[PDB]
């Protein structure tokens, strides 16, 4: 398997809070994180739920890995934790929070258990088609699911569901069956929010994931670039 990441703060923003980790060492997980929060409070929050997520997956994937929900819920409610530890003595930075989107491959290394919290995405994508995989936790994405029809809707990345939350109270976790030349994709919204689904397929599609990667993140550019942007790219 092949994987890229790249964050870019993209050419609005003055400050960059999302965050990514690639497990280099044996790809076994991969996060994307995308801050929020006045007084840096951001960088900390995406900064904190990355290293915890991945600590934890770190130190209790031996033990766990024959029970992916509940390492993963784990893994979360300890970035969670370490989030909130900092509000709680932090004045400035009390409202700071962050999304997170994780994937975690079994050993053989074809399933992927995708696990999230907010509005950053993973999709999956296949022979030139795009599937988004995690449902946004935005109550216009909530309210899509029952019945109100949102893409140019002002409100459309209010967060729902956030870490850094002492309530927070789902933890949307599903497997994924691989095929040898799927790949996946985790980002945050700076890149969905700049490029559609179909233009983000199309990226994808280039045989080199490094390429592919590069490439989402300048077209996120080249179309506005109004947000930070992180991607990952796995080629399975
Ligand atoms: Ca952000
Ligand atoms: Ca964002
Ligand atoms: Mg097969
Ligand atoms: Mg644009």
């Amino acid at each position: 398997m092949d994987v890229a990441g790249l964050t870019d703060c993209g050419l609005i923003r003055k400050s960059n809070q999302d965050a990514f980790y690639i497990d280099e060492k044996h790809q076994r997980f991969f996060i994307v994180a995308d801050g929020m929060g006045g007084h840096a409070g951001g960088e900390e929050a995406s900064r904190l739920a990355v290293d915890h997520i991945r600590q934890y997956l770190e130190t209790h994937l031996e033990d766990l890995q024959h029970d992916p929900v509940t390492l993963l819920r784990q893994a979360f409610l300890a970035a969670n934790h370490a989030i909130v530890e900092q509000q709680r003595q932090n004045s400035a930075r009390a409202d700071m929070g962050t999304t997170a989107v994780v994937i975690l491959l079994d050993e053989k290394g074809d399933r992927a258990w995708c696990a999230h919290v907010g509005a950053s995405r993973i999709y999956r994508w296949r022979k030139d088609q795009l599937q988004q995989i995690t449902s946004d936790h935005t109550w216009i994405a909530q309210a899509v699911q029952l019945g109100s029809l949102a893409r140019q809707h002002p409100w459309r990345h209010v967060l729902s569901q956030c870490l850094g939350r002492e309530d927070l109270s789902q933890i949307d976790i599903q497997p994924i069956d691989l095929e040898p030349g799927d790949r996946l994709l985790l980002c945050s919204d700076g890149l969905t929010e700049e490029l559609t689904d179909d233009v983000i397929s199309i990226y994808l599609s280039e045989p080199n994931v490094q390429k592919a990667a590069a490439a989402l993140v300048d077209a996120a550019k080249t179309h506005g670039g109004r947000d930070n942007v992180t991607v990952v790219v796995i080629s399975v």
